[PDB]
């Protein structure tokens, strides 16, 4: 089998990209952050406290006739930027993009942080990280990806997102379409729980290449690109008048500053991010100060290629026996 889906960037800035995801029978369709930097499906629901719902679309269980409710399973999650969600468990049949899973778990929230309530395009997250980090408790549950892979064409899913546009998540095949050149494929450590893989250096606009390791994760549930502060340093050296900001939380530059490109390698491959895509806009309205979009890792322990990384290539998340990464220009 395979499953095809188009992402949308939640609004001007690309700061999330959902999906729709069929729950249940008669279909509910909740439309997902899909996230490879995490391991659990979790919706909006009729059993979130409803002071923290304001214009999400929720899951109702109630309505389902193939929900079951998951007996003394709960799930608690708190992610990197801070925000967290937790509640109960059902399981239900749960389909993306024509590809049908029955009997997957679907976390149904009872309580989501402030962060989540006040982005009204998000009615869940779809977890595609490894099912190690999946936090239902007593029994921890699969992924959506783990629960399809057997039955799908090839072991893999894609990601395909767009700058300013949509894009595709494909499971279960390659779209040879969808690229140009080759997918160079690399070596990924699954011993964090995430698609943890190792780049093989950066230049910043028409500088020299520097080789260099940077361990770090692919994950499509972060916005920017977060690396080590000697890069991210070398990176806004290059754009007059920016400056790393205590008070706004990172590197600001000036809005009317035309930014350089960021290359960065998978193994003797370069894939480059185009200056335009590291521009997320001013820091409050109205501001002529405008926020970078590659950030240090320093105070967050993993270095994160965040959309504005992978949205620069055509991702391969191959999930054989044992996984890899691959990484094509588009
Ligand atoms: C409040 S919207 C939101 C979307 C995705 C995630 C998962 N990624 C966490 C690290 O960036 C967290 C919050």
């Amino acid at each position: 089998s395979t499953g095809s889906a188009t992402t949308t960037p939640i609004d001007s800035l690309d700061d999330a990209y959902i999906t729709p995801v069929q729950i249940g029978t008669p279909a509910q369709t909740l439309n997902l952050d899909f996230d490879t930097g995490s391991s659990d499906l979790w919706v909006f629901s009729s059993e979130t406290t409803a002071s923290e719902v304001d214009g999400q679309t929720i899951y109702t269980p109630s309505k389902s006739t193939t929900a079951k409710l998951l007996s003394g399973a709960t799930w608690s999650i708190s992610y990197g930027d801070g925000s967290s969600s937790s509640g109960d468990v059902y399981t239900d049949t749960v389909s993306v993009g024509g590809l049908t899973v029955t009997g997957q778990a679907v976390e149904s929230a009872k309580k989501v942080s402030s962060s989540f309530t006040e982005d009204s395009t998000i009615d869940g997250l779809l977890g595609l990280a490894f099912s190690t980090l999946n936090t239902v408790s007593p029994t921890q549950q699969k992924t959506f990806f783990d629960n399809a892979k057997a039955s799908l064409d090839s072991p893999v899913f894609t990601a395909d997102l767009g700058y300013h546009a949509p894009g595709t998540y494909n499971f279960g095949f390659i779209d040879t379409t969808a690229y140009t050149g080759s997918i160079t494929y690399t070596a990924v450590s699954t011993k964090q729980g995430f698609w943890e893989w190792t780049s093989t250096g950066y230049a910043v606009g028409s500088g020299t290449f520097k080789s260099t390791s940077i361990d770090g994760i692919a994950d499509t549930g972060t916005t920017l690109l977060y690396l080590p502060a000697t890069v991210v340093s070398a990176y806004w050296a290059q754009v007059s008048g920016a400056k790393s900001s205590s008070s706004v939380g990172g590197y600001v530059f000036p809005c009317s500053a035309t930014l350089p490109s960021f290359t960065f390698g998978v193994g003797s491959a370069r894939i480059v991010i185009p200056g335009d895509y590291i521009d997320f806009g001013p820091i409050s309205t109205g501001s002529s100060s405008c926020f970078g979009g590659i950030q240090s890792s320093a105070g967050i322990g993993i270095n994160i290629f965040g959309d504005v990384a992978l949205k620069a290539a055509f991702v391969v998340f191959n999930g054989a026996t044992t996984p890899t990464l691959g990484f094509a220009s588009k």
